[PDB]
């Protein structure tokens, strides 16, 4: 089998990306945040706490004749952003794309924090990382594609991100037309339960490729690329008047600049990030300090490979036994 779904942004600065999913008999479709970088897939539903929810599509389980309670089963996880979420636990159909797993443990919100209930635009994550990172007690679950694998043509997935644009989801095979050149696979970790992986170094701008190893994670869920502080003040002393900001919490920069690009190794390969991608816009309304879109990641202890980079390629996901990553221009 096979699935194929469009991402779409769900703002104009390209915040995060939700996608599609089936869940339940009849379906329910809701509007999810595909996210390699966690384990779960949680949403908003009828048993979360009505004053955090605010125009969300919620899942309603008693009106699935497939969801069956995952008794005694609870979940609670929390982001790197802060963010957080609470609740029990259904079985249930989920389909992806044309892609469908019976089975799939759907983890219902009791609680979120107060950046889910202040975004109406997502209605819950699905995660794509390994399920070693699942949070669901006493029993662990597996991820929407740990479940699916075995009944995949092939057992892998893609990410094809749009700047200020859809991009698509594929479960099972690796669309051929939708890159540039070759596919250059790299080593992965699973320690962590994340898909890390070394780049082999950067470049800014026009500038000399610098050779040095960065290990870091591909995560669909982080909107911004996070690197060693070096890396990024390299990059931002490209740029007359940026600098870093304790009040606003990193690097601005004038929105007057045009920012350089920034190339990022994979293997021998190079992935370049157009500079336009790591505009973030002004800070607040009407403001002319832009954030940047490549901070540091010295107060996180990991090198985040967010959307700002995964959006410059075609990324393959390959869960074969030994795990790898692909990635292609495109």
């Amino acid at each position: 089998s096979t699935g194929s779904a469009t991402t779409t942004p769900i703002d104009s600065l390209d915040d995060a990306y939700i996608t599609p999913v089936q869940i339940g008999t009849p379906a329910q479709t809701l509007n999810l945040d595909f996210d390699t970088g966690s384990s779960d897939l949680w949403v908003f539903s009828s048993e979360t706490t009505a004053s955090e929810v605010d125009g969300q599509t919620i899942y309603t389980p008693s009106k699935s004749t497939t969801a069956k309670l995952l008794s005694g089963a609870t979940w609670s996880i929390s982001y790197g952003d802060g963010s957080s979420s609470s609740g029990d636990v259904y079985t249930d159909t989920v389909s992806v794309g044309g892609l469908t797993v019976t089975g799939q443990a759907v983890e219902s919100a009791k609680k979120v924090s107060s950046s889910f209930t202040e975004d109406s635009t997502i209605d819950g994550l699905l995660g794509l990382a390994f399920s070693t990172l699942n949070t669901v007690s006493p029993t662990q679950q597996k991820t929407f594609f740990d479940n699916a694998k075995a009944s995949l043509d092939s057992p892998v997935f893609t990410a094809d991100l749009g700047y200020h644009a859809p991009g698509t989801y594929n479960f099972g095979f690796i669309d051929t037309t939708a890159y540039t050149g070759s596919i250059t696979y790299t080593a992965v970790s699973t320690k962590q339960g994340f898909w890390e992986w070394t780049s082999t170094g950067y470049a800014v701008g026009s500038g000399t490729f610098k050779s040095t190893s960065i290990d870091g994670i591909a995560d669909t869920g982080t909107t911004l690329l996070y690197l060693p502080a070096t890396v990024v003040s390299a990059y931002w002393a490209q740029v007359s008047g940026a600098k870093s900001s304790s009040s606003v919490g990193g690097y601005v920069f004038p929105c007057s600049a045009t920012l350089p690009s920034f190339t990022f190794g994979v293997g021998s390969a190079r992935i370049v990030i157009p500079g336009d991608y790591i505009d973030f816009g002004p800070i607040s309304t009407g403001s002319s300090s832009c954030f940047g879109g490549i901070q540091s990641s010295a107060g996180i202890g990991i090198n985040i490979f967010g959307d700002v980079a995964l959006k410059a390629a075609f990324v393959v996901f390959n869960g074969a036994t030994t795990p790898t990553l692909g990635f292609a221009s495109k």
